[PDB]
């Protein structure tokens, strides 16, 4: 009863699912889990000069985020990535920016937006070429090692690994550069999952576009082996203007495959394939910072 991933993708999008809280110009970098039934859902925050993060309460369907409580952060966590620990029974909260390049948090209850520990090392290390540093992390574990894979706004795709029973901890300075092209072809927005039921990882990555933001997907049959291009192009993208279905954005960018299992594996059904993402007004103009980002969500038409 198995499905495998299309060659072509083709989707169907929702409108937009939710405004900003009074305060915020944008909801951004979404990642989400299914908790207790209902759609757990954190992501950063700007009002245009600064940015922060914030976690929606938890809502049973879509169609309702629009009137689920926005609650902010007291502790930035820029660009997060939520999962259950399963090993530990711990939740984790990873993020960029504060006193390491990359950071995390624990907690027991991840509804709650301040109820995270004391922020502890993720990543150290620098990269060469890069106007941000290291960005947009991602973890994922197969049932022997943890795995952290990063961008850098600059066409490299960065990836750093630990033994499971070492983390939650610190990878330190070291890394490997996985795939390198140019700024355009891998800017940003890493993200990487177990695909159910096949004996392959997916890799999305956000890049720019002649039309707009889009994700390029690459496969793997081992989170340490080599990435091969899948729908990688603009015309042929994972998720994009070409294919998202989409009537109030031509961008689609950083979000996360809607992940019914918390866990670390990251695991999605291809059955049952959705995206939760940010789009933007094609009118919006101004400051890259100030953009009026949303949420949507695209489900995977079979
Ligand atoms: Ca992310
Ligand atoms: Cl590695």
């Amino acid at each position: 009863g198995t499905c495998a991933l299309p060659s072509t993708y083709r989707w169907s999008s929702t409108g937009v699912l939710a405004q900003p809280k009074s305060g915020w110009v944008a909801l951004k970098d979404f990642t989400t889990v299914t908790h207790n039934g209902r759609h757990l859902v954190y992501g950063s925050t700007s009002s245009g000069s600064s940015y922060g993060s914030m976690v929606f309460s938890p809502f049973t369907n879509w169609s309702d985020m629009a009137s689920a409580g926005q609650n902010a952060m007291n502790q930035a966590a820029v660009a997060p990535t939520l999962f259950y620990f399963a090993p530990k029974n711990i939740w984790v909260l990873a993020y960029q920016w504060g006193s390491w390049p990359f950071i995390y948090r624990t907690s027991s209850d991840p509804t709650d937006p301040n109820g995270w520990s004391a922020p502890q090392p993720l990543f150290t290390g620098s990269i060469s070429g890069s106007d941000t540093g290291p960005i947009d992390q991602t973890l994922i574990a197969d049932g022997q090692n943890m795995y952290l894979f990063f961008a850098g706004d600059n066409g490299k795709i960065y990836r750093a690994s630990m033994p499971i029973g070492n983390f939650p901890g610190n990878f330190g300075s070291s890394y490997t550069t996985i795939m390198s092209d140019t700024k355009a072809n891998l800017f940003e927005g890493v993200q990487v999952y177990k695909v159910q039921g096949q004996n392959q990882y997916l890799m999305i990555v956000e890049a720019m576009g002649a039309n707009g933001r889009y994700f390029r997907s690459f496969t793997a049959s081992s989170l340490s082996g080599s990435w091969t291009p899948q729908a990688a192009s603009e015309g042929n993208p994972f998720a994009g203007k070409a294919n998202s279905g989409a009537t109030w954005t031509n961008d689609i960018s950083h979000g996360d495959l809607v992940r019914d299992n918390p866990d670390q594996t990251m695991t999605v059904d291809p059955c049952n394939l959705q995206f939760l993402y940010q789009g933007k007004s094609p009118n919006a103009g101004g400051d890259y910072n100030s953009l009026p980002w949303r949420p949507g969500v695209l489900t995977l038409r079979r």
